[PDB]
């Protein structure tokens, strides 16, 4: 028993991290096969960031200007190209530690592990969710750009995120591995607003099921609700509307606990309306939304 | 900016995890050099666990009874010995992935990363603290025994914990890598009480400094206190008494923020006495104590 904000083991991703330097800017790159992927803003100076013309900036750069270092060994760059907001630096050596991998674009509300890196070196790993507003609440400092988000299914790493920037609000924005930003963000040092963030309702319910499985049951009540009644409450508390697709994904947890999804919705409704009254659920004094139903089943069943 | 419950990158530890089977029991082992370390209760049947005589049980076991598998390859056991609550299985092959390592006994209040494993395979990684009562609030299911806790300093892994059991209360107990239990626990399926747990005050203050660094400042007040006045409050709220050693360790964070430690203590005092009034600090509605002053500096400076 016990429930923790668990990240995937980061080993397969650590073996892919490299340092990329261009001019005076250093950030992280991801070395898979004979390609190094990194944020295209590696070619910018702090002055360029205010309004960069990436096409014009990249034209003043040659293969030899991109310094790629894997540990203490230098990689030879034989090609460079820009795909959306990422650069693909072709190198002459395939990464011997390349895991089985995929590039995936995750949906908002989905979770992933971030391997925070500096100078091509891993510093830490944590689990987070892609917010409904397509930002992530990460932990990133200067030099962390190019750090990636991922999920692991047995031996396959699905890379879903590459870190690019921190908004003036302190939340984080980045791209998929094809360089497409999640959300309306651009890689420019300009004021950019993330829209209203909402709570990922299906994840809160999944975590309530995890709480019941792990012994925390005080919040269970004698009430039930309907999807429409629940959604009136979800709207008022800036929670994502619950759909039958979400009820269906919660099926396994409903079956395991014997608590019908709409009954768990009524417990959630009462927690939203009355608060926690100074009590905790799984060591938290707020409703946690960064665990998907898949994460709850995985952690509660020991999937390796 | 941003502050997360970050674990160390687990790669160096993943390369050491093996599966150990004895009879019908399977758990995890740690393969370092030519030795595999695992909980000695791998030799028990569920019936033995109620009151095991490990010496007598181990005498009915030979080298060939310990099945050690690293991935899909079998290791040849050439020796076995019990050291406190761990078994050391000597194998004929040194682990080619053995990192630079140390075995350390951590102090209560210190933090470490746990690589949860099942059948010698890593499932997840999370950060936790050794509670003042020498338990950990982990996430462990059947087969997780032998999963280890560790810290990493550049290239050196300091192993500090090996998982052995879950108390009937749902908290976890284990040993250092010499097999010495943290706390009064024994490896027996009997009712065992963990003493009163207290909040790690120096860690809460460190996290309050992390909150100030990352923009969360609402809790700062116009008050100050003394170590004795603060400790009267700490005693009432089951917080560990603050010492000058703790004030000294908080020195760097006090210097970075310009907030004297006793002034941060007065903010903590007011938070203990008044609560949070429905507000949050670093995304938490409770006072977080599983970050040491070292963790705060490391995360806030990007140490890799
Ligand atoms: C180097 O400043 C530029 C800035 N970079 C970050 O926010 C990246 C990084 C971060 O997540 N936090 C943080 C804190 C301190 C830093 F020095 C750097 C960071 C940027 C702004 C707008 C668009 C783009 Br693309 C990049
Ligand atoms: C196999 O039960 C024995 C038990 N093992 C655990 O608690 C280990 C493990 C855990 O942390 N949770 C959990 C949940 C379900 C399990 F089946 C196993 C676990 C034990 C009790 C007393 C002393 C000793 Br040593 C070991």
């Amino acid at each position: 028993s016990g429930f923790r904000k668990m990240a995937f083991p980061s080993g397969k991703v650590e073996g892919c991290m490299v340092q990329v330097t261009c001019g005076t800017t250093t950030l992280n790159g991801l070395w898979l096969d004979d390609v190094v992927y990194c944020p295209r803003h590696v070619i910018c100076t702090s002055e360029d960031m205010l309004n960069p013309n990436y096409e014009d900036l990249l034209i003043r750069k040659s293969n030899h200007n991109f310094l790629v270092q894997a540990g203490n060994v230098q990689l030879r760059v034989i090609g460079h190209s820009m795909q959306n907001c990422v650069l693909k630096l072709k190198v002459d050596t395939a990464n011997p530690k390349t895991p089985k991998y995929k590039f995936v674009r995750i949906q908002p509300g989905q979770t992933f592990s971030v391997l925070a890196c500096y100078n091509g070196s891993p510093s830490g790993v944590y689990q987070c969710a892609m917010r409904p507003n397509f930002t992530i609440k990460g932990s990133f400092l200067n030099g962390s750009c190019g750090s990636v988000g991922f999920n692991i299914d047995y031996d396959c790493v699905s890379f879903c995120y590459m870190h690019h920037m921190e908004l003036p609000t302190g939340v984080h924005a980045g791209t998929d591995l094809e360089g497409n930003f999640y959300g309306p963000f651009v890689d420019r040092q300009t004021a950019q607003a993330a829209g209203t963030d909402t709570t990922i309702t299906v994840n809160v319910l999944a975590w309530l099921y995890a709480a019941v499985i792990n012994g925390d049951r005080w919040f269970l009540n004698r009430f039930t609700t309907t999807l429409n009644d629940f959604n009136l409450v979800a709207m008022k508390y800036n929670y994502e509307p619950l759909t039958q697709d979400h009820v269906d994904i919660l099926g396994p947890l409903s079956a395991q606990t014997g608590i019908a999804v709409l009954d768990m919705c009524a417990s959630l409704k009462e927690l939203l309306q009355n608060g926690m009254n100074g009590r905790t659920i799984l060591g938290s004094a707020l409703l946690e939304d960064e665990f998907t139903p898949f994460d709850v089943v995985r952690q509660c069943s020991g999937v390796t």
